[PDB]
């Protein structure tokens, strides 16, 4: 009985970090409590001042990543403050019933609600807002994130050998549909509601104006780069709640990848580029062997370099000439 | 020798149903006879009167699902009545040789032909019309469906345990390319031939005007919902002959999924969203644990909610508070 | 130590052929030497005179396929002749570190460089040019190809049985973004640099004007068809460095397919259509059972038949009536 099980209260952290957690654990099922507060706000999404009338869980795109173990129960309190304009809810792809919880979490501004569900399937799963009649708008405006349900004994390779990571990063990729006026410039809206009609028209073209990691062009580049060192194993969680993407680590690989994101299935190894289906989260493990600045991107290179779907990983350590060596540097042709 | 084998005559039924069949069977190879009759007709495809100059097998989009077992021979008589305007044929992705049968089944209006092939590979396979020089037009206008070749001993999980379904549903998803006039309204054509030029121009933009399950926006919603009950296992067959899609069951999962659709391969479990490659059919098993109205949709939510790629499943039974419980209903924030 | 290992100098051949090589080999690790020379040139890409200001490795789209075995070291000399206008480099997805080698191979016109890396992961891997700030333009203009790293003991099925091919073909699929003028006709540019601005604008629409195999509409059709005979096993290598595709053999199958392209993973069997993620190369084995002309295409049939992503395979041999037979030829309906 879930009512009898012990409870824990997890504190969420902002992407791209993931709140501390055990991988393999000796604990039995618990009811893990989370709270998220919805924030509608106007956000600058590129380096030329373009704005999005955005909607978020906890003020971030993506929302924070929630981590539990298979057999736990997720107990979320969802808060929609009176300062917001729209109704909201939450659909957990990791949950069973009632449209993922959406039917049980409809909160108008000034309201909150608490949902419990059993996390009985391991994997990374999208959660997103889904208010009746407004679903794609709320999703593309920023209302999604990841629930990671780890196996109780941690991640395993296809032969059952234990796989372990030193840190986890969470990347949410957002296809944005920002309207333009007759002058060809992006529109700037005074309120969230005023953006709706024009945005739906752009959405229907199926052509994003921007595709961004974690809420903005360059959100994870230069100074905001993810970090690691040679010998470190990272888990890269990638969510896309609305549209396909194809992650790639430039100069690296997916050592073990669950592209459909479900840990009871064997991962694939040595991937150059993997595939996250729109409406899902997937995960890749990589152990760094070389130092330097890597790019992590959507390998539609137009989507990456022109539209914004690219970040960096800065990696410290010693160079390995066995793996790669410049034999002859750029020089005149003889 | 196939000429010596016994014959059966299957009666096809309209989607979303699939004609009755055995899963595991004790019978040996048979020549299974089918007949399909092509119907060109003008169909209303949305709730605002938009029409498609459509082309169908048996009057439906998709055409009916044909079901045989591995080792059987499919013997199809394809009829093109004199009331039709165009030539047609059939390409079975489940068949080997002669462009899937297309080269052997070219029928002008007033003609019919009979094709036999060995169904020697298990899986769900697209069949579609493919007249030389007219292939994509006939496909996007509605001429596709599924051939399901079941293993003789039924479906199996990755460890070889038997998997069984209580009912099968077939969903064909159709990316439509309906032209517009200078006034921005969809064009209405007096004849099939008159629609061709304008439609090709829309096709070349790679942007569907509509994306519909089973021939129309809302074809499987509200009153036309698929049905099931708690404890029932359903097989959801999903075909897309021209364009990728990403099926998702809201509030459910793919318990076992063959997204590439070929039953000799191990399925994946616990999928939130799967991927049907354009030019293929895939299949998912799910056993319902919760009652209520589910949505089954393409999880590009714009494609689903704006363009039409969404249906419903109404499920009877008793609610399970262990799996999901509303702890605190929507109420004022303290 | 790689410095001590023996060296070999491979001679590359033009697509769609792949240079001769052993599959299973008794040799140990070697340093395999290759040279490629970059050629910028204006190429006609369709049957109506449309031109692309193209960029190539070795004068071909795709660049030639390089073949080594797991454990070998690839040692490439990359030459950028003074007759070229732009800087170039190379990023090997099969390599570890320095952005796949791009950071170590920056060559201006008149320069060359030599890169070594360990091919320690089996599979087909994209290589492509990636000059800082110019990456997608160089890729979509033609600068990609495949590195195939074979397992030392050859290809294996999921149960470890040996798989062998009689010939290998390499198909590079190129999404092209050719600008149009106010008159609706494709633009023709005097120089490569003059094409840049207009091309970037088309790229940003995410809608290719053409999608071609091996550099041109019809590059592998009619007289340029791939060839085989009944009983022959072919490996079909398919690369797409920028955009997804979904290969299909009309009248055939993928007997064994590594759609993510990495040979340490078990292949899938009996595929009708597979999926190459943009930024990757995959591979399919097929043994021909029927003679005739097959089509090999991207099964978005608009992309294939309207935009150019289709080729042919002409297959000699004896027809098999067991696999497929015309029972009744096209004739009047009784
Ligand atoms: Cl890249
Ligand atoms: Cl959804
Ligand atoms: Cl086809
Ligand atoms: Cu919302
Ligand atoms: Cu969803
Ligand atoms: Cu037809
Ligand atoms: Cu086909
Ligand atoms: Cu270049
Ligand atoms: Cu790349």
């Amino acid at each position: 009985d879930a009512d009898k099980l012990p409870h824990t209260k997890v504190t969420l952290v902002a992407p791209p970090q993931v709140h501390p957690h055990e991988q393999a654990t000796k604990s039995g099922p618990k009811v893990v409590e989370f709270t998220m507060t919805i924030e509608e706000k106007k956000m600058v999404i590129d380096d030329k001042g373009t704005t999005l009338q955005a909607m978020t869980f906890n003020g971030s795109m993506p929302g924070p990543t929630l981590v539990v173990h298979e057999g736990d129960y997720v107990q979320l309190t969802l808060v929609n403050p009176a300062t917001n304009a729209m109704p909201h809810n939450v659909d957990f792809h990791g949950a069973t019933g009632a449209l993922g919880g959406a039917k049980l979490t409809n909160v108008n501004p000034g309201e909150q609600a608490t949902l419990r569900f059993k996390a009985d399937r391991s994997g990374t799963f999208v959660y997103h807002c889904a208010p009746e009649g407004m679903v794609p708008w709320h999703v593309v405006s920023g209302m999604s994130g990841t629930l990671m349900v780890l196996p109780r004994d941690g991640l395993k390779d296809p032969q059952g050998k234990p796989l372990h990571y030193d840190r986890a990063y969470t990347i949410g990729e957002f296809d944005l549909y920002i309207p333009k006026g007759p002058d060809g410039k992006y529109k700037d809206y005074a309120t969230l509601a005023e953006s709706y009609g024009d945005t739906v028209q752009v959405m229907r073209t199926l052509t994003p104006s921007h595709i961004v990691f974690n809420g903005k062009v360059g959100a994870l580049t230069g100074a905001n780069a993810l970090t690691a060192k040679v010998g470190e194993t990272v888990l890269l969680i990638h969510s896309q709640a609305n549209r396909d993407t194809r992650p790639h680590l430039i100069g690296g690989h997916g050592d073990w990848v669950w592209e459909t994101g479900k840990f009871a299935n064997p991962p694939q190894r040595d991937l150059e580029t993997w595939f996250i289906r729109g409406g899902s989260a997937g995960a890749a493990l990589y152990t760094f062997k070389q130092p330097g600045v890597y790019a992590y991107l959507n390998h539609n290179l137009i989507e990456a370099f022109e539209l914004g779907a690219a970040g960096h990983i800065k990696v410290e350590g010693k160079w390995n000439d066995d793996l790669m060596k410049q034999i002859k540097a750029p020089a005149p042709i003889p």
